[PDB]
This record gives structure tokens, sequence and C-alpha cells, in this order.
């Protein structure tokens, strides 16, 4: 549990170009004599939370921008500070993508999209719309070949449909999401889905093809059509295939929407190589000959780097991946978006597998990625509204007749176990020793250790939100309600993290409602 002084490790996924990544790190190494090691551990971007939270992992880690607030507000990234000279060499859109709490928390490297790639000895012409890919499928298979094939285990390949006649993550307008407006569930979405379910169904495309099968037919020249990132077009050169790059197709007349990520390096915030992975990053890797090293490995897509994506952008395939991300949207940084995407992947599974209908499948999504903030809420205004003696008059919002019965039940329940509890949660509250908010930041660990072991119900959930509020008295007494909302926010935490299957099981908050009435 201890990273290593003088020495850089940087993880990057196995997807991305990291011989090209070990080149920049010799060329590191000649000039400092500091040995830079690059690995491609499975699920990194699961890994890395788990393992720097210890104080350990890489001191550089590379992902799309979309997982970064999530470090960053478990306090795993160390703030980013270039000089003037450094970011005027970026685009600012990039730094944007990298901004959490008005901090730079990474460096960005470059922007990337999905496009459909096809191949042209098949497919002279690729379909404009999906509606038509089910003929063309069909005329295919004559021939002995299929239409299309793409990763169906991960949702970022199954997001451009699912958003194309209106479903949406979080809503954004007027310059700012309303995270409490999630969109996995509406009728876009539905009807995005469906197409995909009946696809399937209808046998033009198997719900167990994965990154590797899709690859694999692509690039034998077995399937017409894929999906995928510029990352993939090494290995379709390699095959050659005669392949284009081009615009998604339409669904219902409306665009894909991918959701675009910029590749992103955070340092490590335990990291004692905070110098080093500054000097590595800015003046070895974000330069001109730093990033085409690793773009000749895989493709990186449109960089960062102003001077070298001046070059790139005449590259017809680098055009089609802007076009496909003028049609998407940036993904959010919130830390939110972890949940988000478990709770579409378990629903594009399901839904492929006929293990659920697509209503079924993502109305589960829609409370799974409604569980943090809803929760929040509740626990929120329970804690504040204790601790004062007077309520919230804030309108509830979005799933507001839940969260409103929900409080309603929790006042029942939990002042019950706040009266008949009383002595345990005196004895406990002495023994915390609870005065400031460094004291409720120590708290999360404990809380997890006891809450997570033994049995799963109600009435224990009940327990943990009840002694938040016994703690939350006790703060406002003495002069401490600031800590009240960072004690809310870390019990929900909590709960959420270690609960979310059997919450979401439950109908989340419904069910709360439910097993208490009367
Ligand atoms: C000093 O002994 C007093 C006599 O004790 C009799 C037994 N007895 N009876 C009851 C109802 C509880 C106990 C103590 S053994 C469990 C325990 C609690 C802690 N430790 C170290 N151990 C402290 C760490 C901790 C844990 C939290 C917090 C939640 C909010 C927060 F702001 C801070 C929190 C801080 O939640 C855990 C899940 C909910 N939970 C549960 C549960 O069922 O999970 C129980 C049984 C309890 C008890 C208490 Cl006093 C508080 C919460 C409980
Ligand atoms: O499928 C959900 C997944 O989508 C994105 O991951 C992409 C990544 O951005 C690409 O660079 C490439 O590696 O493919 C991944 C999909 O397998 C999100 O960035 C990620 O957080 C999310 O889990």
């Amino acid at each position: 549990g201890k990273i290593e002084e003088g020495k850089l490790v940087i993880w990057i996924n196995g997807d991305k170009g990291y011989n090209g990544l070990a080149e920049v790190g010799k060329k590191f190494e000649k000039d400092t004599g500091i040995k830079v090691t690059v690995e491609h551990p499975d699920k990194l971007e699961e890994k890395f939370p788990q393992v720097a939270a210890t104080g350990d992992g890489p001191d550089i880690i590379f992902w799309a921008h979309d997982r970064f607030g999530g470090y960053a507000q478990s306090g795993l990234l160390a703030e980013i500070t270039p000089d003037k000279a450094f970011q005027d060499k970026l685009y600012p859109f990039t730094w944007d993508a990298v901004r959490y709490n008005g901090k730079l928390i990474a460096y960005p490297i470059a922007v990337e999209a999905l496009s459909l790639i096809y191949n042209k000895d098949l497919l002279p012409n690729p379909p404009k719309t999906w509606e038509e890919i089910p003929a063309l499928d069909k005329e295919l298979k004559a021939k002995g070949k299929s239409a299309l094939m793409f990763n169906l285990q991960e949702p970022y390949f199954t997001w451009p449909l699912i958003a194309a006649d209106g479903g949406y993550a979080f809503k954004y307008e007027n310059g700012k999401y309303d995270i409490k407006d999630v969109g996995v569930d509406n009728a876009g979405a539905k009807a995005g889905l469906t197409f995909l379910v009946d696809l399937i169904k209808n046998k033009h495309m198997n719900a167990d093809t994965d990154y590797s099968i899709a690859e694999a037919a692509f690039n034998k020249g077995e399937t017409a059509m894929t999906i995928n990132g510029p990352w993939a077009w090494s290995n379709i050169d390699t095959s050659k295939v005669n392949y284009g790059v081009t615009v998604l197709p339409t669904f219902k007349g409306q665009p894909s929407k991918p959701f675009v990520g910029v590749l992103s390096a955070g340092i490590n915030a335990a990291s004692p190589n905070k110098e080093l992975a500054k000097e590595f990053l800015e003046n070895y890797l974000l330069t001109d000959e730093g990033l085409e090293a690793v773009n000749k490995d895989k493709p990186l897509g449109a960089v960062a780097l102003k001077s070298y994506e001046e070059e790139l952008a005449k590259d017809p395939r680098i055009a089609a991946t802007m076009e496909n991300a003028q049609k998407g949207e940036i993904m959010p940084n919130i830390p939110q978006m972890s949940a988000f995407w478990y709770a579409v992947r378990t629903a594009v599974i399901n839904a492929a597998s006929g293990r659920q209908t697509v209503d079924e499948a993502l109305k589960d999504a829609q409370t799974g990625s409604e569980l943090y903030r809803q929760s929040l809420e509740i626990i929120s205004r329970y804690l504040r509204e204790q601790a004062t003696g007077a309520a919230d008059t804030a309108p509830m919002g979005a799933s507001g007749a839940t969260s409103r019965k929900a409080l309603e039940t929790l006042r029942r329940v939990g002042d019950g176990v706040q009266r008949n509890h009383e002595t345990a949660f005196q004895g406990m509250l002495r023994k915390l020793d609870i005065k400031n908010e460094d004291d409720v930041k120590s708290l999360s660990r404990v809380m997890i250790h006891v809450f997570s072991d033994g049995v799963t119900n109600w009435g224990r959930i009940v327990t943990l939100i009840s002694f938040g509020a016994f703690v939350a008295k006790h703060l406002k007494t003495i002069n401490q309600e600031s800590c009240i909302e960072p004690l809310a926010e870390s019990i929900t935490d909590v709960l959420v993290r270690t609960k979310r299957d059997w919450l979401v099981k439950q109908r989340g908050w419904d069910g709360f409602v439910e097993f208490f009435h009367v």
C-alpha cells in the first residue's frame, strides 16, 4: 500500500496504444534515468478507485474523462496546474472535459467518438438509417455474410441508438445538468432499445456478441459493418479490409448520438512522483512526437494538442469521427456516471438476452441511475429537519411523491428507532467523539464495515439513517451545522454503494414506503 518513489507506473486500457506509450516512456528514461512501466490491467477503471483509496496504484491513470469526477470527489486525483503557455496548446473544450468543481483534475489527450465502419467490398454505400439494416442483412445472408456486428456487452456501443429518439442520461439545459432528471426509461430510450432487441429476435444480431467477436468478424470479412472508435483502425489496416468510416445511421430520422469521451491522464493523489508525472505528460506525451508514437500504435482520434490535430484533421476517418461527435454529446464527469453505466449495462444485456423485457430493463436502469440523488434528498432532508426542528420548504422535484412519502415514512419509523434505541445511540455518539468535519469524514470506513456485515433489510437502513439524525442533532447543538450535509452525503454513499442491487430489486424507495405502510 505505498507507491514507489523515483519511477512511474502508468495504467491505460488494453484497447489503446500502450506499446506506443511505452516508447514515450523509454524517451523519458533516456533523458532522466527514470523507468516508466506501462500496464493495461483488466477492469482498470474499477481497480483504480479500489487501490488508490488505500494509497496504492499507478502514478498515472488513463481513461475517458467521464470516470474522473468520481475519482476526484473521492480524493484520488492530484490537481493539475499547467501554465498558460501549456494550456493554450490544447483546445479549450478538452480542458473543460477534465474540470471538476472548478479545478483541473487530468490532462486531456484526445477526443473519441464511435463511427460506423463498413466494408466497401461488401457494401459500397453504407446505410443511412438503422431501419434499412434488416433488409440489408437479408440480402447479405444470401451471400454468406451479415450486415452488422458490434459489442453488445458494453452500453457505450448501444447508447447512440438509445439516445437517438430521446433517451438521455442526465438532462442538460441553460448550460447546466439537472442530475435529478434522468432519461433512461422514456419513450425514446424504449424505442431505441426495442429496435436493438428486435434485431436480435430477428437473428440479425446475437446477444452474445462482444468486442473480440465483432472485431474478428469484421476484420475477416464476414460482416459488412461494425461500430467502433479510432483505436480499432490499426487492426482493420492490418486485415487489409477495404473499409470506410462514416456517420452512424439515423433512427426515426434522427442522428445516432454517441457519448463523446476525452481520453485523459490523471495523477494519483498518493503519488510521490507528481513532478515526474507532470514532466512526462506535458513535455514528453503531449507533444507532436509523443502523440505520434501512441497514434501510430493505435489511433487516438482527434487529439487535444492543436499542432498535431492540425495534421491529423485532413484524415477522412477523423472528419467522420468529429461529425459523429458533433451529433453526440460530451459525457458528463459527475460521480454518478459509474452508476449510470452500470445500470444501463445491465439493462442492455438483460433486454438482449430476454432475461427482462425492454420495459422491465429500462425501469430498473432508471431506478439505479436515480438512486444516489433520491436517497440523498431523503436522507439530507431528514437529518437537517431533525437537527433544526424545521422542514425544508424546497420542492422535492423529480419522483417527488416517492421522496415525500419516503420522508413521511422515515419520520415515523426513524423517530421510533431514535426513541427505543436512545441508550445505544447516546453511548455510541459519546464513544465516536464526533466534533468537526474531519471526524465526519472518518466515519465512512467504519460505517461500511458495520453496515455491510450481516443481513440486509429496511430496518437496518432505518438504523443507519436514524443514527445519522441523532448525530446531526448533536452537530447542530455544538455549532457544527455545516457538517450535516457532508454527513448526509457520506451516509448516502454507504447505503447506495453497499446495497445498490438490493435497493433496485425493492423498487428503491417505493419498496421502503410499501414495507412500512400502516
Ligand atoms: C457503545 O455501544 C452502545 C450500545 O450498543 C448496543 C448495540 N447497538 N444497538 C444499536 C442500534 C447499535 C449498536 C452498536 S453496534 C453497531 C455499531 C455502530 C458503530 N459501531 C462501531 N458498531 C459506530 C460506527 C457507525 C455506524 C453507523 C453510523 C450511521 C450514521 C452515522 F452518522 C454514524 C455511524 C457510525 O451505522 C451502522 C449501521 C447502522 N447500525 C446498526 C445496524 O444494524 O447496522 C446498529 C446495530 C447500530 C447501532 C448504532 Cl449505536 C448506530 C448505528 C447502527
Ligand atoms: O460501456 C460503458 C463505458 O463506456 C465508456 O468506455 C469506453 C471508453 O471511453 C473507450 O475509450 C473505449 O475503451 O471503450 C469503452 C467501452 O468499452 C466510458 O468511458 C466508461 O466509463 C463506461 O464504463
